[PDB]
Formats: C-alpha cells, structure tokens, sequence
C-alpha cells in the first residue's frame, strides 16, 4: 500500500530508527543524498528530480515523522528532536562517508541541528524556501498591503486547543487547495489529482496533528537554534527560493549568511514556494548541477 | 424574538438607510451617543453602559451591517460604505445637534470615515481597543515567541476561497470561545451563556459572511483612510485600551495622537480587548465622565 507512486527502479521501505518506522524511497547508486520534504507534501515533492539524481547518486527521500506513511515522533516534534531520526536514517545507508541534504520548507527546520551538530557527515547542503527558525520569523508580517501574509499559518497551527485540527478536520481537501495555491506562482501544475494524493495524506488523523505539532514546536525550535548559531556551517551550501508569489524570495539568502561561510543564493521568476513542482526545469537543474560538483 | 436581552426602558427597532434595514437598541432622553460594537459581537456589548448612558442621553447602539440583526450593506464592507449607514441612521435621531460616537474594535473603522468628513456633526469621539485602518497595521507580527500573535486573523478572515467561513462554518461557538479568550485577560467575564449568544448570532449564514467581508475590504479601508486623514479631527476625543493580555496598549492613543488633536488616553492594567466586559465598571465610568462634560 503506497499512498504515491514509486518512480520506475525505485523502492518504498521502512526503517525503524529510535523506536519510530520511517518510511523512505530509496533508487541509485553511489553517494547518498537524501531529500526532506515540508509542510502539506511527502516524499512524492521530490518524484521528478530523484530519477536524475538517481543517475549519479544513491537517493533516499523519506517522510517526516508523522506524516506521509512514517510513525510520529517519540521524542517530540522540535528540529533538534526530529533531527536525530534524521542524521541516523542517513548513516544507517552510509555509515563511513559525508552524505549530501537537500530540504525544503519545515524540512529546514528538522535537519538544520543535524547539520550544525555533525558537520563532517555532511557533504552539501541545499535549502528551500522557508527560513531556519530564529528570531528573524517575530519580524514577518500578520497582514500586507496585499492581503494574507507569507507566514500568518504559524500563529494558526501554533495556537492552542487544537484550534487548527478542529477546524480542518473533514476539510483537509479544500485546505489544502487553499494553503497551496495562495503561495504559488504556477498554480496550474496543482491539478485536482494531485492535490487529492497530497490531501489524503495529511488527513490521516495523526498525520493533521503531526503536521501541526511542528509549529507548536517552532518556538523551542528557535530556542535551540539560538544556541545552534554560535557556530557556522563551513560546507558547501546553495539555498532555493521562488521569486513569484508565495515565495521567500531575497530573504532565503539573506538569512542564510548568517549561518553560512559558504553560500550561493538563487531566486526564481514566476516561481512561488513550490519550486519542485512550480519550476521543475530550472529547480533540479540547480540541484543536479550543485550536487555534482562534488563526488558522484 | 431577540437575539440579546434588551434592558429595561429600551427598545429594539429598525430604520431603513439607503435601503438598508437597519437594527438598533435605543433608550434615554437627552443628547445623542451612538456606541457601535465590533467583531464577535453586536449591540450587547454596551448593555452595561446603556443604562447608567441614559440617564444623561439618549443612547443608540446599533448592529453593524450584516451582522447582528441589520441587514448586510448594498454598496460594500469598506469604512467609506459602512460609515455612511451610521452617519445617517445617527442624522435620523439628532438632525439639529451634534452627536456623540463610541465605538469598539471594527466600530473604529466603520466609523472614522464619517467622523473625519462630517466633524461639526460629532460633538465628542471614544475610540477602544483597535488600530484605525492605515499602515500600522502593516507592522504587526504574524507570530511570537509567546505563540500566537494579536492579528493574524486579519490575513485568516481576508483570505479568499471563504476560508475563513469554509472553516469555522459547523464550529462557530468553538472559534468564537478561542478568539475572545485569546485576546481577553479576563476570560471568567464571558460566561459559557454569553459564549452562546454571540456564537449564535455570527453564526447566522449572512452574519458569518459579513464578519470576514470587513477584513476583506480592510486593504480598501487603509487606503480610503490615507487620503481622508489629510484633515485632523479637531473635537475632544478619549481613546481606551487594554493594558493586559490581548490589548492595545499604549498603541491606542499613540496612534489616534496622529489623527486627532484634542486626545485623552487611558490604559486600563488587567484588561484586554473585551473592555466592556473584561473591565466594565472602570470603561462605564470613563466614557461616562468623558462624555458627560460637555
């Protein structure tokens, strides 16, 4: 039972990492990259782009816990928490060499103490359109000349009684449609069938909570983080972010500096936060390209 | 049948403006004071106040457009639109003196518009507890790191595909409970009753709608207000705000210091946005005071 297809020479599995069964896609041969997904997606965010990757690099994409087909976390759902079945997923498939992460949204959030904490295990990093928790995020707006701001959700999923889980509960369909299509650029590439397999994903119940527990964690997270900084990735990294709306656009890079002596930032046009499925061409082009100049 | 109470020695009634039936709570004799409520709410809110206002004037509280038991508006949600119903609803009831405005949370905005633009109309002016539409309110945090911030409702309730009614449609009480007390100081003022009278109001299709349809026109209202600021208000004016959890604060009269230039304000410490409610004894006494000086 797959929630998304496998791409061809692909396999989905499972690997129980600290008491919790994550499940991953895996495809390729030689050093590994590993893909992390965010919010209102899974694995499946990366479909097109691992096949390519797949021809110089052994792939992994797992789903995050408690979302997509993983068990949720038993530690607690902080980036530092879930960075740990993380880091360990990915040693388990190279135990003795420095694999190369590419994260997109919260999956920023749950790899970037991994990162900082065992820099050598890591050989490249690309990160995606959202920022990495810091006080930088008490700055976005709740409300632009425009109308709805980028980041408005995190009070939503952050507030307390399960006030979003109440609310989106039997509604996920429509929800998601909504919360996708306000921060993309390309809306069109959100056909009905696609946003029906990320829809029923999210909600499977423990999936809607968990989905909402990394908000609820997103302060502690900038707590953590706080301490994280006092120490600058010295890897190779690239950040992603669309230029359209919906997307970081110059803030990606911006924020990135601070914790990167070694950065190139790109922003795409008429790309929103979506990038994989928005601008599928330029986005892995990007990724290949960065990711090959080192071994594969 | 009445959605809310109505205090002894008032009347509920209705008047049509611009063809739009309009209800209102009124009682008193004397001088003319229209207090108009906010979001979450109608006319109730000044139940307390009524009462111990009529003593002195004649006090109208009317439903805002939509909500409550006035029907929604025929020409839009914006401050400019709405402002003319009250203007003229008020014109109906003091046609030869000016009248008093008192207004909470989108009161502000629906009221400011005629305020600014029929000044010899309105003799004194109290503002609670909500920024007046203009670039301010671009500044306020989508988030904090206490959790949830004060206004990122703006961006919930703006939104389109109704997302705002998609969601809450079915879980109206259960909404309404969370926004009020995460925005008061005093939640054991809302009693679970008083819970179910408001949530059944704005849960009224129409009234759910029209609730959202404000904060859809707010960007409209923001511009409006830039080019109708360029005149000061010149009559005596008091602004209210919460000093506790889910207020104002000090922004209130901070703010209203730029549009008006005969301003008084208080804080109120242990009080958030529900002042007549969360801090009615001490709010009643200050409108009272402030009013009855002239």
């Amino acid at each position: 039972a797959e929630e998304f297809p496998v791409p061809n020479g692909f396999e989905s599995a499972y690997r129980e990492v600290d008491g919790v069964k994550l499940h991953y896609v895996k495809g390729g041969q030689g050093p590994l990259v590993m893909l992390v997904h965010g919010f209102g997606q899974t694995w499946y965010e990366w479909h097109q782009l691992m096949p390519e990757l797949a021809k110089r690099f052994t792939v992994i994409a797992p789903d995050l816990p408690g979302l997509g087909q993983s068990e949720p976390p038993k530690t607690g759902y902080s980036g530092e928490q879930v960075a740990v079945y993380l880091h360990k997923l990915a040693r388990q498939f190279s135990p003795d060499r420095p694999f190369d992460l590419v994260a997109h949204d919260i999956g920023i959030w749950n790899t970037y103490p991994m990162v900082v904490k065992n820099q050598a295990d890591i050989a490249r990093l690309v990160y995606m359109d959202a920022p990495i928790p810091d006080a930088r995020i008490y700055r976005f707006p709740a409300f632009t000349a425009q109308g709805e701001s980028l980041v408005w959700h995190f009070s939503f999923f952050a507030a307390d009684d399960r006030l979003a889980e109440t609310l989106i509960a039997g509604k996920e369909r429509f929800f998601l449609e909504h919360f996708i299509k306000s921060h993309a650029s390309n809306t069109e590439v959100f056909s009905e069938r696609l946003l029906d397999l990320y829809a029923r994903s999210y909600a499977k119940p423990h999936s809607l909570n968990a989905s909402f527990e990394y908000y609820r964690a997103l302060n502690e997270s900038v707590r953590q983080n706080a301490e994280l900084a006092k120490t600058r990735l010295q890897m190779p990294t690239m950040t992603l972010a669309g230029g359209g709306h919906g997307g970081m656009g110059t803030f990606q890079l911006e924020q990135m500096k601070a914790y990167a002596e070694d950065v190139e930032g790109h922003v795409l046009p008429g790309c929103g936060h979506w990038l994989p499925e928005e601008c599928a061409a330029p986005m892995n082009r990007l990724v290949i390209d960065f990711l090959s100049r080192g071994r594969h």
